[PDB]
Formats: C-alpha cells, structure tokens, sequence
C-alpha cells in the first residue's frame, strides 16, 4: 500500500513552553496552535524537558508538575509526543530569549572544580553541559555525571507512567552533550564561532588531559601532548599546522590523538543510553540521540570542523558508521539535522558538503540497520527546503507496490512559530505533510504504516571498540534520486 511510505511529521515546540519558573505559561495560546497542527495532520510534537528546570531546587528536588499539565494538553488536543532529556543549556548568548542553565547546585560546584565543565586550550569554560571527563567521578554530593542523568530518567518515567502506559510518547531521545548533540561544544558562539571557523578541540580540563597523558604512556609514547598547533574557533584549515596538508592529524601522534578523542565520544554515549533502556525498559518508547549536522570543510581531506566536533570522519575513515553500529545494541534511532539544506546555498569558501554528509550519514545507519530520523538545522518556510527534506525522507521515492527500500523514520521541523502560522507559509507546510505522508490522510494508528511500537527491550550486549570501529571502512552511499518525485511544487 502507499499508505507503507507514510513518514511521519513531528513539530518542535517554542521554546520556554514552560519557563525557568517551572510554568506552563500560556495554556490557552499553546493550544490554538496545537490544533492547527492536529487540523493541518501534524502527527506529534517534540518538546524539550530542561534539567535546569526539574531539579533546580537540589539533588532529586524534582518537580515534574508544569510539564504534566503540558503533556495533559498534547493528549487533549490529539498528538504524540517525542520527549528530550535535556541535560544542556539553553540559551544564554548575548540576545538570547530564553536562558536555562544546568541546576544551580551543579553550578556551586563548579565554582570549586572548574575542570567539570568542557575546556578549550586557552583555558576557557563553557558550561553548557558536564565534561564527558566526570560522567564516573563521584563528585556531585555522591553521585557521578551519568548517575544524575539516570536518577533524572527514572523519575521521569515513575512520574509519567500514566502518558507512557496510554502511549502518548513515541520516544525519548538523551540529551547527550552541548544542545543535546553528541559532540564536543566546538563552535561556540559565545566564544565569538562564526561559520565557517573550524573551531577547536574541546579536551582541556584536568580529567580528559590526565586520560590522554595515560593513554599515550600506555601506547609507548608519554612524551606526546594534547595539540598546539590546531588553531582557533575562526581558522582556516590550512593556516593550522594540525590541519594543513601533510599536518599533523596524519601523523602517528594526530591520529592516536584523534582516535581516543572520538571514542570518548562514542563511549560517554553507550554508557549513559545503558542507562535510558534500563529507566525506560518494558515502556513502548523509542530511544533515539541527536548526532550534528558538520557541514562545512567536509569537501576538503581534512575534514576539520567535523574532527574538532569529536566525528573522527575523513574520505578515508567512517566516522559516523561506528556510532550507527553503537546505537544498535540499544534498539535506537540516529536523529541528525541539516536534512533541508542544499551546497549550492552554502558560501563557496566554506567548502560545505550538506548534501553529500546527509547521504553518508544515512545509508551508514541503513547499512548497519537501525533506524534513521532527521530534523533540518535552520527555520525554512519555502518550497525548496521541503522538497529536500522530502527526497531524503525517502531517497529512492515512493513504491507502489509496497515498502520504499529505504525511507527515515520521521522527520521533526524546528519550530512552531508565528511564523509558520502564518497563512502563506502554513499552506506551504500543509503540502509538505501531506507529501511526507506520501499523499495520504493523517493515519492515526502507526501500525497501518508500520510503526507500531513494541515495549523497550533490554540492551543487546557490549558491543568492543575493535568491532565498533570496523565500522570506520568506508562504504559507497545508497544511491539518490536527483529530486523527490513528492514535490511540494515551488
Ligand atoms: O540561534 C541561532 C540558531 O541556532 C541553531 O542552529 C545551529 C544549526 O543547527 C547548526 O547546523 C549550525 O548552523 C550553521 C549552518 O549549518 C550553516 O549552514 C551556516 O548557515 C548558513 C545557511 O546555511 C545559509 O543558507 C545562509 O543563511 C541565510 C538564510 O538562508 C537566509 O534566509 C537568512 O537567514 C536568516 C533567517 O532566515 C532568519 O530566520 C534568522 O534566523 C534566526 C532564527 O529565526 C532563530 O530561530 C535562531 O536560529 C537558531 C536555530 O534555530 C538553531 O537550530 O537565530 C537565527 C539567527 O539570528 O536570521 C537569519 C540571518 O541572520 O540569511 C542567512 C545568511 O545571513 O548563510 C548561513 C550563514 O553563512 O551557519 C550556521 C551557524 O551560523 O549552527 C547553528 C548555531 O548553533
């Protein structure tokens, strides 16, 4: 049936839905625009559940109280719901709308041990998220990083059995570094990052520096330091002698270093999805993690941001393969953005391969067979972004006789605004769900397309790093069609 090559659209809350008073604000505005987007046949929504907001007050002073009234309304007004365990920052860049910071109480400690927070070379904090260096040190009152994130986890599942039982979240997708992405905080614009800077490695503090000088006397060679020569935020690639052609990133000690800083990586992210199947375990949830979007130097051999971004991925090396393979033994969906962008939009200095990534990315997950999702990075309202997040929604188009071969799990657009509710731009969304739906009525049962969700099994064993990084041989990428044959139509 056509009704096989249904993918399902979820929009993104506004942000601040319930504030950094742990208030669900505005009820009556929030649903007018729920159910124009259960009219229009949205099928869910996604919202972000702050940490900064729950347990504020101090360790397990979980308040779960406004994000049960906001859960309540999205069952009301007939949606889904995909959750976000969001143990980052929001906001707090000059101009910035709404600021949520991480738990005061984590803060405190952090004015005493400054090494928990990401730290780049110049001795800079960035404290939008713990530092994948204290996830095992047992210096919060007791309990380590991924302890917090699992007390979180447990609670929210304890205190929102009643919405997991009658079904209204399809999944939770962990919070795993800056802006909820597994990755290093890179480029950060409150750093003064502008794209298309290649940024920089973010392995400073005291916990990761003490690793690595281990690590190195261990492989033979203890004289071997942390990279001095790679740059800044705002470089050029070969203006680094980490970066430049013959640099260092090619050297014995550039590629051990980027080798153990990616696995850092994948490593922080197994561990604390233990955790998220173990909370979560027997629900009919999905899990699923948010991967970035690196796009620009992605056509140079060097492949720059990605590799300061902690993706150890070159023309020569998966990078993205090892974390589809990871996310398997968990049952979980790799959800990754820039699904809408096209290089032609991109300046041609950047170097910005959006298209090319996103081919990689995906036919990686396929191949290892998990599922795939995706979320465009910046607000679009025009044909021409749809039509591209259609064709990689389904990359070989629709099967009429049945299942397409490849097609993603969902897509999420960022953000409900008044923007896109706005008459013009909201009939434009309208066709690209219906097109997403494979021109198909709104189907309320995931079953008839072949979503039905099963309670969360338990993880399948530890999967070794040696078997996880036979997933770096590079493969060729499924093959896509030039345009989608679902067009939006301009
Ligand atoms: O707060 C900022 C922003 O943060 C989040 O986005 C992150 C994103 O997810 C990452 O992928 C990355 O983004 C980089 C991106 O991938 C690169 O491609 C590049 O962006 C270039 C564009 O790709 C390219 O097309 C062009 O962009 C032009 C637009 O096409 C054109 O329409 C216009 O853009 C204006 C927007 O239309 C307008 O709406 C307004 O945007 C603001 C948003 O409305 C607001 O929600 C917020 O956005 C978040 C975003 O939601 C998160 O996902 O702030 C926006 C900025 O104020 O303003 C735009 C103009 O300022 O003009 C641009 C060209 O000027 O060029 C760009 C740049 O070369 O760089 C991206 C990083 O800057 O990182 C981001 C940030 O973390």
């Amino acid at each position: 049936n056509m009704l096989l090559n249904y993918v399902p659209v979820y929009v993104m809350l506004p942000l601040g839905v319930v504030n950094v008073d742990n208030v669900f604000e505005d009820p009556d505005g929030l649903k007018e625009q729920l159910l124009q987007l259960r009219a229009a046949g949205v099928d869910g929504v996604m919202v972000d559940v702050w940490w900064g907001i729950i347990e504020l007050k101090g360790p397990k002073q979980y308040d779960w109280r406004a994000y049960r009234s906001l859960l309540q309304l999205v069952q009301e007004c007939g949606l889904t719901l995909q959750a976000i365990m969001s143990f980052h920052q929001c906001g707090g860049n000059v101009g910035d709308i709404v600021n949520i910071p991480i738990p005061q109480w984590v803060l405190d400690i952090g004015e005493s041990n400054h090494d928990i927070f990401y730290t780049n070379r110049s001795g800079t904090r960035n404290k939008e998220y713990l530092t994948v260096g204290v996830d095992n040190e047992p210096i919060f009152h007791g309990r380590t990083a991924i302890e917090i994130y699992s007390d979180y986890m447990k609670s929210f599942r304890e205190n929102m059995s009643d919405f997991l039982e009658s079904g209204l979240i399809i999944d939770i997708e962990v919070g795993l570094g800056p802006a909820g992405e597994l990755r290093y905080p890179s480029y950060p614009q409150s750093q003064g990052w502008e794209f298309p800077g290649i940024g920089e490695f973010q392995c400073y503090d005291k916990y990761l520096k003490a690793d690595f000088k281990a690590a190195v006397a261990r492989a033979g060679h203890p004289e071997w330091e942390l990279p001095d020569d790679a740059g800044k935020y705002n470089d050029v690639p070969e203006s680094t002698g980490f970066f430049k052609s013959n640099g260092t990133y090619v050297t014995e000690k550039g590629k051990f270093f980027l080798t153990w800083y990616s696995n850092k990586l994948l490593n922080h992210g197994d561990q604390i999805l233990d955790e998220a199947n173990k909370a979560f375990l027997g629900c009919k949830v999905k899990l699923a993690i948010k991967v970035s979007g690196i796009h620009w130097w992605y056509k140079v051999e060097n492949h720059a941001a990605e590799l300061t971004a902690g993706y150890y991925n070159l023309n020569d090396r998966d990078g993205y393969r090892p974390i589809a393979r990871m996310l398997s033994r968990h049952h979980a969906i790799l959800n990754f953005t820039c699904l809408e962008m096209r290089d032609s939009e991109q300046p041609s200095d950047a170097k910005s391969g959006p298209q090319e990534l996103v081919q990689q990315v995906l036919s990686g997950g396929w191949r290892e067979d998990i599922r795939v999702a995706g979320e465009n990075a910046l607000p679009r309202y025009d044909a021409t972004a749809y039509n591209q997040i259609i064709l990689n929604a389904r990359p070989q188009g629709v099967n009429n006789n049945g299942p397409p071969k490849l097609s993603m799990f969902g897509v999420t657009y960022l953000r409900l605004s008044d923007d896109l509710l706005q008459k013009s731009n909201f009939n434009i969304f309208k066709k690209f769900v219906l097109k997403m739906h494979a021109d198909q009525d709104y189907c309320a049962n995931p079953q008839k397309y072949n979503h039905a969700i099963t309670p969360l099994k338990p993880s399948a064993p530890k999967i070794p790093i040696e078997v996880l990084l036979e997933a770096t041989k590079p493969t060729l990428p499924f093959p896509w069609l030039p345009e989608t044959d679902m067009k939006v139509d301009g």
